[PDB]
């Protein structure tokens, strides 16, 4: 019967240390700039001849987009243990490993950022404002404060264009001017914009996601004027995505998109389908002449090919032992309390029986969703020998603006319901001989409304990273993070109050454990505190775990095991009973 | 070193057969004990093949006299309430087990069985007793006044310990016929240990607040005095403890004695060479001495003296062994002109200098013995060198050193950890330091990371004590009691030398471990000292664990251990 540690944490320690890359552009001439986990952290490398250049020194949490061919990388990296205030750091390409911080720009929560060589553009988020920021030459400069969380996509000539969640959960898409700055919104009523891309003749090309599609169209930033964009081949229509992921143009005018329906992506040049490995994949840049994006699975470890062979460039691989602990995956159509269906996705362990030990792993956000992209979380607990429902419940990404929506102002509402239908499916499909709950960040949160508001579904609670109270989470907050839980609330201190697991604690009737780095900043620990206050109080029973000088943003692979392995490690505890 | 590496062998430590020998049975075969994980099995060991005697696990077997054809098992017949049963299993029938069901389950405290008869003490719900069992059933002897234990039976004397009031164990006597008690008082002394002459006389031996004595006490008057020995070698131990006695069957006086953390052996007064560290009983076997042993670095194992050459012992790996490198005593000097006796168990995975742990005890009133702890040889096989300071309040070197921490707490005490820490990096033997420490300890970790701030790299405290004040007033009288003593009923120190009133002086990372529902160390201080040093930005890492008692088996180390270990490693690298 007992649990067989050493075996678990050599596991977990592997699925971690796997390398995971990912695609940021080209530069320096032929240069793919790929940020990369490796060596124990998050790194930013050139790859170019078969061999890799290490560009930082320490850690980092990402690189600003660089248009082709800059000649330097802008690393981003926090520089206040895990509380995302992060700082810029300038790496010439002809000397790697040596940095110049960027003294111009304060720390902030850096949300985006190009790198046209000739200046630095950016949003950020302070404790007052989120705001497009350039810096040239001649200094920063603020170029426009914007209402909510913004995301700049793109930058041609002086015209940018960007993303922005500025209300309703629904997304905008602005653009301001590099010299005069200024902010130009433009709304859909008919749905929210998903990636822009400047046309060689100045317009923005974006995604478009409609009510249950999605589609690519033309703004024309002078009148606001929108119309459908004609591509040279039929094949993406064809596909009749409902998601897009991200489009571009490539030097050479091409049309780059990454499209997906049902949680795989597909692969389009000017409209026309590319074979591309299955699964779903990142950018697509055009490297030496030919196309290369970054690819990833539920069984493949984010990597870097090239389309159309699909042959690696970069990639970690993965031990016989470990994927054989996937037996297999399944998108499962699970019908929810108001007859809606959750696309819900299931990694079978090759280490469980049928019916056998499963878990509910929620994903966090609340937009994103669950897709055949590798899971860590999912790999480890497939490993550990239990199945896993992973759940893309309302609010999730990926299957239309509707889909999407329907969480706002309803926060443990609909969405938990649709958790609970995966969970009873679980069961009652053959799969689960008992259901264990798991979950990060806004899954932290179902974990917890799942054990307040569901006492007896799930037998115990991992919770991480949680929300705990939208109240005391708002006040603590920054300017973009109290703007979206507005959005996300609908401007309703009632719902803030009513849907907080805090203010439920005397129903938990379940086993619980707690993991959260104690510098998080989008959801912090001083409320998580007062919920084992609460635990204690009520005669309630918790673990807890909290990890030194970490944030929300893991980019170790010991943060990683400090937040992995506790995890997996309670769960298989209780499965002993 | 990928925590997995560590895991692996804190799993082995855990895990490895620990040893302890009870006697001898069956003419001539030894009666050993085999715990593995905190699961308990009797075997009968002779000339390299062992035989297990009972069939599932149990808590302990009584003491056979030299020779029965039989041992008899203890076990809880009820999943951990201590409510055992006896088990008869006749030496040349192992594996079977016949219940002694004229002894209703209850708790059993001690026991001898003399062939004959089974003479035990044990708890109801309504008394403790010294009972007999032989062929005529069940007999209560006598009601004693508190917790007894049998140490010796021969005829039909009865010499027993009882902690029977005044702080001091006292010493007792019965008959096997007629029943009945004696009580024998120590006047500023308290009995360790008894057995019974030839001549029927109870030699036993006496600590007192300096040097041990060994005594005879006449049964027939309570006549008491020190027992000249043929061998001088004893005299000249100038021992504290004294761990065990007993007579031999060829009329000899086996005596293990303590001092300094170390023991000796003696027969009739001589001393035997035998292997450093800690000896348990001594018996004889096949015309040789046989004796349990336990170190720092190695688990508790049946050797024979005077080679030292193991007869059992539990399976470690090469490499394992070799990385728990040793242990010595030194004398570190303190703050106000002390020498604080402090054992070092080197790595032999760590350079010189290397990382090197202060691991302070708990208690406050316990010791830190050359003996087993796989706290120490966890950090040893992880590659730190490990420092661990008896600081005054310590028990076994006489009573004045405990009675210094009396009315200073976070005083005197703590700069003895200091003075260990400060002779480590001074001796060469530490190119860095950490603290580490549960109880007792963990209090201690908090007092030197706020105390002496830019001492310790970093620091685990583990079921820490955080504030005199708030747990005085939500505690239990008996807790009251020794905390107002611990302080010295003053409010002053009671304020002042809890850590809560100085996180802002915390400079480096702190871990803390602690039990989720334990009310010797409730939870609630703790969050305090977790909102304390979240709202002053200091770096710290918690683990907070329900049903976090000792560490027996794997799980108990993942819970406790292994976050100490882990956190000291990640450490390690910067």
């Amino acid at each position: 019967m007992p649990v067989e540690f050493s075996r678990i944490v050599r596991d977990v320690e592997r699925l971690i240390a796997v390398e995971k890359y990912s695609l940021q552009g080209v530069v320096d001439g032929d240069k793919l700039l790929v940020v990369g986990f490796s060596e124990g952290s998050v790194n930013a490398y050139l790859y170019d001849g078969g061999e890799t250049v290490k560009l930082n020194r320490e850690p980092i949490n990402s690189v600003l987009d660089p248009h082709y061919g800059v000649g330097r990388v802008i690393l981003v990296r926090d520089v206040s243990k895990g509380a995302e205030q992060h700082a810029l750091f300038k790496v010439n390409t002809s000397r790697p490993g040596e940095e110049q911080r960027l003294e111009a720009v304060k720390p902030m929560r850096i949300l985006s950022g190009v790198d046209t060589g000739e200046a630095v553009v950016f949003t950020g988020a302070t404790e007052d404002r989120v705001a497009l920021y350039a810096l040239d030459g001649g200094g920063l400069r603020e170029l426009a404060r914007l209402p909510g969380f913004g995301f700049v996509s793109d930058i041609r000539g002086d015209l940018i264009a960007g993303l922005g969640f500025f209300g309703g959960g629904r997304v905008s898409l602005f653009t301001s001017n590099l010299s005069s700055g200024g902010l130009r919104v433009f709304d859909s009523g008919e749905g929210s914009f998903s990636s822009a891309s400047i046309s060689p003749g100045m317009k923005v090309t974006a995604g478009l996601e409609t009510a249950r599609e999605a589609r690519l169209v033309t703004v024309d930033p002078r009148d606001g004027s929108v119309e459908d964009l004609e591509l040279p081949s039929k094949d993406f229509s064809s596909y009749r995505p409902t998601a897009i992921t991200w489009l571009g143009y490539l030097p050479d005018g091409r049309l780059a998109v990454v499209a997906r329906r049902e949680g795989r992506s597909a692969v389009f040049i000017d409209g026309e389908r590319v074979e591309a490995p299955q699964g779903n994949h990142g950018r697509v840049v055009l490297w030496r002449g030919k196309l290369v994006t970054s690819h990833t699975s539920l069984s493949t470890p984010p990597r870097i090919v090239s389309l159309p062979s699909g042959e690696p460039l970069l990639e970690g691989g993965l031990p016989e032992d470990l994927r054989r602990s996937i037996a297999g995956s399944r998108l499962v159509w699970v019908e929810s309390f108001d007859g809606s269906r959750v696309p819900t996705y299931v990694l079978e362990s090759g280490r469980a029986p049928t019916p056998g030990p499963t878990v509910v792993l929620v994903h966090g956000g609340p937009f994103a969703e669950d897709s055949d992209s590798w899971d860590t979380f999912a790999a480890s607990l497939a490993a550990a020998g239990f199945h896993v429902v992973m759940p893309n419940y309302r609010g999730s990404t990926g299957y239309g603006e509707e889909w999407r929506l329907k969480i706002i102002g309803d926060p443990c509402g609909g969405e938990l319901e649709d958790v609970s239908a995966a969970a009873r499916w679980a069961r009652e499909s053959g799969l689960a001989s008992e259901l264990y709950i798991m979950g990060y960040s806004y899954g932290g949160y179902m974990t917890l409304c799942a054990l307040t508001m569901k006492p007896g579904l799930f037998k115990a609670g991992v919770a991480g990273a949680s929300v705990v109270d939208w109240e005391e989470m708002y006040e603590l907050s920054d300017a973009a993070f109290r703007n979206f839980i507005e959005q996300l609330t609908g401007g309703s201190r009632e719902i803030m109050r009513s849907r907080s697991p805090i203010n439920h604690v005397d129903r938990i009737k379940e086993p619980l454990a707690l993991i959260h780095p104690q510098n998080d900043s989008r959801t912090p620990l001083k409320p998580l505190l007062r919920l084992m206050g609460e635990l204690l109080a009520r005669g309630k029973t918790f673990e807890a775990h909290i990890i030194p000088d970490a944030g929300h943003a893991i980019n170790t692979m010991e943060d990683a095991v400090k937040i992995l392995l506790p995890a997996v490690f309670f769960l298989a505890t209780q499965r002993e009973r």
